[PDB]
C-alpha cells in the first residue's frame, strides 16, 4: 500500500517574481500619505513529478499585508491549495525584518495577480511558517472564489461591517 507520500521534498524553482507591497508609514517622509512601496524578490519552489503553468505568472506582484486570522475565517474555500514555497533574498533590509515583524504579529500577505493578465491565478496567499522561518505561499484550488471571497471580505471591514474580529 505504498501510496501516499508529499512530493514537498525535492523541491523545484518553477518561477521567481518580486513581492511589492505597501510598507507601514514609519518616520522617514510624509509618512500619512506616502505609500513607501518596497519589495523583496522571492524564488518560487514547487513539488517534483509535477510543473507549474507558470508562463501565466509574472515576476512582480502587489502583495497586501492582511490579519492572518481574517484569512482562517475565510477557510474552507481554500482548504486545499497548492504550498508554494516562497524564498526571499536580501533586499531591503527594514522591510524585511518589518515582514518578518508584521506576519509574527499575526498576519498574512494577499499576493494579487495584476488585473491586465490574472490567467487562472488571480489571487494567491502568503502566510509564514513558523517552524521553518521561512514564507509559503498557497495557491488555492478556487483561486476565482478565493479573489471574490477575499474582496467581499475587505469590503466587509472597509465599508464597517461589524462581523468576526476580535
Amino acid at each position: 500500500g505504498e501510496f501516499g507520500q508529499q512530493s514537498v521534498s525535492n523541491k523545484l524553482l518553477a518561477w521567481s517574481g518580486v513581492l511589492e507591497w505597501q510598507e507601514k508609514p514609519k518616520p522617514a517622509s510624509v509618512d500619512a500619505n506616502t505609500k513607501l512601496t518596497r519589495s523583496l524578490p522571492c524564488q518560487v519552489y514547487v513539488n517534483h513529478g509535477e510543473n507549474l503553468k507558470t508562463e501565466q505568472w509574472p515576476q512582480k506582484l502587489i502583495m497586501q499585508l492582511i490579519p492572518q486570522q481574517l484569512l482562517t475565517t475565510l477557510g474552507p474555500l481554500f482548504r486545499n491549495s497548492r504550498m508554494v514555497q516562497f524564498h526571499f533574498t536580501n533586499k531591503d533590509l527594514e522591510s524585511l525584518k518589518g515582514l518578518y515583524r508584521i506576519m509574527g504579529n499575526g498576519f498574512a500577505g494577499c499576493v494579487h495577480f495584476p488585473h491586465t493578465a490574472p490567467c487562472e491565478v488571480r489571487v494567491l496567499m502568503l502566510l509564514y511558517s513558523s517552524k521553518k522561518k521561512i514564507f509559503m505561499g498557497l495557491i488555492p484550488y478556487d483561486q476565482s472564489g478565493f479573489v471574490n471571497g477575499i474582496r467581499q471580505v475587505i469590503t466587509n471591514h472597509k465599508q464597517v461591517q461589524q462581523q468576526k474580529l476580535e
